[PDB]
């Protein structure tokens, strides 16, 4: 389509590009898993393979992950610091892959 206005997801906070549309991953079936971490905060989580515009911070942790066989890393907003999700390694097809809050992203036309 011609000046498509839902490809790209930018940071909320700051604008900072960060994935696309076109890389929706959908992991056990569906792009989006509702989950909640063990400070009880619920999330809507949409699967990405690729992202770009993070920093992740600290060493991988397999304790509690949501995706079994992956361990997780923090994903900042690398211009802004927001917490914009997690990156995932150490597991399978794929082999690492980013799940990003959705309410936190903005998206919008390339
Ligand atoms: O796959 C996943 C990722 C998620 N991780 C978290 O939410 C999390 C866990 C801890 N912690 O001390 O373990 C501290 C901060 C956070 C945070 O990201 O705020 C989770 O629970 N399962
Ligand atoms: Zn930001």
């Amino acid at each position: 389509v011609l000046a498509p206005g839902a490809s790209i997801f930018r940071c909320r906070q700051c604008g900072q590009t960060i994935s696309r549309r076109d890389w929706l991953l959908p992991m056990g079936g569906d792009h989006e898993h509702v989950v909640f971490n063990p400070a009880g905060m619920i999330f809507r989580v949409w699967c990405f393979s690729l992202a770009q515009g993070l920093r992740l911070i600290g060493a991988p942790s397999g304790e509690f992950s949501w995706f079994k066989g992956y361990d997780w890393t923090i994903a900042l907003c690398g211009q802004c610091g927001s917490h914009l999700g997690w990156h995932y390694e150490g597991g399978s097809q794929p082999q690492t892959f980013f799940g990003l809050i959705k309410d936190r992203l903005a998206e919008g036309p390339a």
